[PDB]
């Protein structure tokens, strides 16, 4: 495994981060979840990404159990607060109340004294940033959290929060965008801004839910246990955008020669592609298959040639999404 | 139930707040107090107002017991410190000593780790605001209180305290005035000042102790179990001002047609009237009658027409108290 | 009992403070110490003055035991740190180390969660005031102490420490000088400076160890159990200054008519004299005799006429010590 | 024993500090380690120097056990954080994560609530000094550490950290350089800078691993149980520099007359030499021999004549290392 700095900080994360998102009513057995996390550790993954809301507390509980026994110095636990976990209007968002009432349950379920990275899930316009950042100061002073992150935040608001955190001794070191070969919205403004502010990216949908594994053929029936066949949760439509486009699916199939050139699967090429941006500390991978994790983990530290990066842009052409 | 922001904060309160004030020697059975709080929850009330001094600790103890089992994320607990609860000159006021010695008893009696809103009951000229605000900073850092409020405070002193709180990361978000159709002292200066400072009003005597239910006829014997018949405590004289005035009692009776126009009881009209001010986050209701609570709770989110607000002023005329 | 503000603070102290200083090898039985503290409470005394060093922890232990059961809101506990209580050079002074290692033993022996007033005993030139004041900030944040005081401090250094405390949210409200009818060193600079800085005086040797009770006749054998007969500790020489001067002893005897004029014992006149200075919050009294405490306690709130204050100066004349 | 101020602070250290460095696989029995620490206490040593990394936790555990029972006020415990103690890239360095995860193990092994001096072992360029100093602020606020130190740090970075510590109420009072008669690299810049910043030196290799005891003759077989015969760990090469130079070994032998002049062993002269610099608070001594400790301890407070300091420079000549 290769490691990077999360921003201007002393924290190193693995270049490959394991995420274990589950749906509130999910059919994936716990035994399959635990063996995937076990496969991530075997591949040298140190960094784990979860949320209170994932599985409605189940995702954090399973992770807590899988990692019990791993020495604490060897793990970076990233969790999130902001999505609804309680009934009523104080059971969500980034108020002092919701954050204070969230942290202790996250600690219990993960079986730890402190969370390495605590991420504000979504930006919440009701809470002033002075309220939020002082709430984070209190949790850092108490040693319940070490570092702060944000996911899906307007860039003006990232800068503001970084500013206040510098004043209050809150390390704001991490932003979580959607980033892949196909989705490059964050190249325009977010990564340039974040880099100046000492913030690194931990990136999600890096395989666009399997579309960048080359495993979906244009005009075909999708494979046996593929995500296309089992579309649980409101993320299935984000995938439908690409599966209902035989153009993209065919251009993704043409990357395979480029990958084999470099001695990679299409999956490893897509993961290595994200890792080529200096603004990126980590790529998150989803999988409940041990063999997929151990293989996806090997993208860590791979440099792609200037030549191969120019040919990738040519093949994908106008299917790429910018800003 | 409808919810509002308490000031410029992430905290939402219900538009209808339940208060459970008791007298130090009070004849109201506990079973009647517990069933009223139970009726408030059934009506969707999330926000509860009490004080150390109410019932001499009895009011907080009963509330603690009634709300045991309700998830913490679903409640906003507002309590007060400042009124005498101990013997001698340090057993009252807003000194570091009295506040530090008060908070832990409030937490025990309410059965909670933290109080949502901690209100300085009355302004106390002996304590410098620097002493008080640093005492509140220490309680916020420790996570024993989340937000700070004030009740019956000079407006210069609200501004001063808001200023220092912004500097020390103390959210000062709440002021508690007397406010009704008949008592509009806070329109003049308090609500305008508070609105600029990011402070919302949680309002009391919103029915002027039942006078704005239309239930008292000019020149009559007051009903069986009415507050006029059972005048316990030094709040009875504030009511006597209006009951010894057949003029007001007759003008209140003439609102009933205006209420029925809007499909409301006089009580619901009086409560909705307060809620029409943008500076108001919540109206407090007193009652030890389930049927009264469930009915008063339905004023939440009712808009009154411009027409009806002009006709209300005409009927009440010069009985209204301003500044 | 009458009460005063300790400085610009919300803390009230009794005008009569009980001190229980003992010598490291002292013959006074505990039963006599406990009954004196019991007599102080009966006289309405709320404020108690002690030190880690007094009796070598015995003075604090007895006070802790005597006051067990008294409600906490009704007491002001003043203790001191700075005098040697341990072996070696870190077993004394005002270093972070000595103060941090002192506070928990004081709390245990007094049987309390927090000390009302924590006094820096003597000024210590080795420790920078930034180190000391940050150590006091940490103890206030933790709620182990509420207010800070100083005893026998240069006035430049009182001002400096008051300045830093205002910056760090440390209430510096109390100075402890030697002050009596005969010893007026603090009138010159200390009380004027302290009054501008919001600091009140709690005063010691207010009877000059019994010399201002009129109980010592010039050219006589001192009474049976008098302090002159039992000169334990290095405070006996401070008394010898006045007992080896038949002039003063005779001028003190001539105050008795002035006292009887006002319906006071010479002791009550001497105590009331100190309390006439607006810069004074409290006079400390020593006694292990119940009848003396109950009588000395009655000086509280006595105003002396302008006439009587001019005649007192005439009688004592040039025996008075100024600066 | 003689004592000095550690910088501009209230902390006194003994002029002779005992260090107990061990190698991760070391043959020295625990019984020999415990009796050496016992000999240090008997010689009046109050100050003990160790590290998490020394013996891989064994050095701190033995020290913890040897000092159990010694009153806390009588000891200054100096430990270090920064060297690798865990697997992976967060198991080392000065990140919030590594420091937070280190302190509690150091406290447990030493059997104490707080560490007197916490030293950043090596400077770590990955961690910004704002992250580090706020991590130290949190540990001081919590009372887990009292004072902060640095070992082997660039001088620009000492100044920067001292600056931030003054702002955050972190006492930065201590630097640990290599310093002896033969190694004077720190005279050039480090001690002058440190003295202006209120930082004192606790010095190591003060005998250059026994070379300044005069016990190694040029062109000979080194004694029975001498360090030259048993070269464990990567510090043996630093010694080889001097043992492979018959010139130095012969010049060290010629100091013996100068030592006997002053009534000292060559060891006592070398230790007293370091202590002559006003910028030095303490000299660290290594030994697992009781008789060596009790003798080395007697250098404490010895003044050397101007005459003897000029003759020492003449004898050692160009073997001395400067900058
Ligand atoms: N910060 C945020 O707001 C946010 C939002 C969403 C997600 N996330 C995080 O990011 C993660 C994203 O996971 P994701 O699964 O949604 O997106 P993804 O990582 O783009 O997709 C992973 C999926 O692609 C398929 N796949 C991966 N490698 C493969 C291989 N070598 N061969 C064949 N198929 C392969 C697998 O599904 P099948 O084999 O079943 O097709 C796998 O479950 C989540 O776990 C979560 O922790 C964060
Ligand atoms: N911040 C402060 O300093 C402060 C000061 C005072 C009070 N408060 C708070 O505000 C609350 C005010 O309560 P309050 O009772 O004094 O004043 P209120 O809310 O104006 O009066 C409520 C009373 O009016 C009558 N009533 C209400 N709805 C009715 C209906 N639909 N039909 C018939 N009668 C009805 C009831 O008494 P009867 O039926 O018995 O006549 C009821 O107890 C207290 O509980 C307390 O929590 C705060
Ligand atoms: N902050 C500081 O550095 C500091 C320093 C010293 C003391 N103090 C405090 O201040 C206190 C001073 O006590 P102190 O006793 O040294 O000085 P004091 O209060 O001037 O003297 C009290 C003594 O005078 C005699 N006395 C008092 N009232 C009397 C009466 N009505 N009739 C007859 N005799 C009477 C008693 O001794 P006999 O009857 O036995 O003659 C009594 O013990 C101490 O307890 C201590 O807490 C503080
Ligand atoms: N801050 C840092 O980074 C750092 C780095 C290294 C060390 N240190 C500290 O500094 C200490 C340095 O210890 P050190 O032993 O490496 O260097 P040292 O103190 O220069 O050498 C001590 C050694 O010299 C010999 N010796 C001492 N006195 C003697 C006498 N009177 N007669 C004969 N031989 C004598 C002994 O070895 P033999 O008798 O076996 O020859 C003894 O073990 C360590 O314990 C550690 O705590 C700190």
């Amino acid at each position: 495994m290769e490691f990077r700095s999360l921003g201007r900080s002393g924290l190193s994360v693995s270049e490959i981060v394991y995420g274990n998102l589950l749906y509130p009513q999910d059919d994936t057995p716990d035994e399959v979840v635990l063996s995937s996390i076990r496969a991530a550790l075997d591949a040298g993954v140190t960094t784990f990404d979860t949320a209170d809301v994932y599985g409605m507390f189940r995702s954090e509980s399973l992770l807590g159990r899988a990692l019990a026994g791993t020495p604490r110095e060897e793990l970076v636990l990233c969790t999130k607060v902001g999505m609804p976990t309680g009934f009523g209007p104080n059971g969500r968002g980034l108020s002092r109340k919701h954050v204070m009432e969230s942290v202790d349950g996250s600690l219990r379920r993960l079986r730890v004294d402190h969370i390495d990275v605590y991420t504000a899930h979504r930006y919440d316009p009701a809470t002033p940033l002075e309220e939020l950042m002082w709430t984070f100061s209190d949790l850092v002073r108490a040693g319940k959290i070490l570092y702060v992150g944000m996911s899906e935040w307007p860039v003006e608001r990232i800068a503001e929060a970084a500013g206040i955190g510098a004043r209050l001794g809150v390390p704001v070191i991490c932003h979580m965008p959607r980033y892949s070969m196909l989705w490059r919205a964050p190249e325009a403004e977010v990564i340039p801004a974040c880099r100046d502010l000492g913030i690194g990216q931990i990136c999600y949908f890096t395989l666009e839910q399997g579309v960048l594994t080359g495993k979906y053929a244009p005009g075909a029936p999708p494979p046996a246990g593929s995500r296309a066949t089992a579309p649980k949760g409101g993320r299935a439509p984000l995938m439908r955008r690409w599966l209902d486009d035989d153009k993209v699916l065919g251009r993704v199939e043409r990357l395979r020669p480029l990958a084999e050139e470099a001695g990679l699967t299409t999956a490893q090429l897509a993961l290595a592609w994200v890792l080529q941006n200096p603004g990126v500390s980590g790529a998150v991978i989803g999988s409940f298959n041990a063999e997929q994790v151990l293989a996806n983990a090997e993208s860590a530290g791979v440099r792609l040639e200037t030549d191969l990066l120019v040919r990738i842009d040519e093949v994908l052409g106008d299917s790429v999404v910018h800003d």
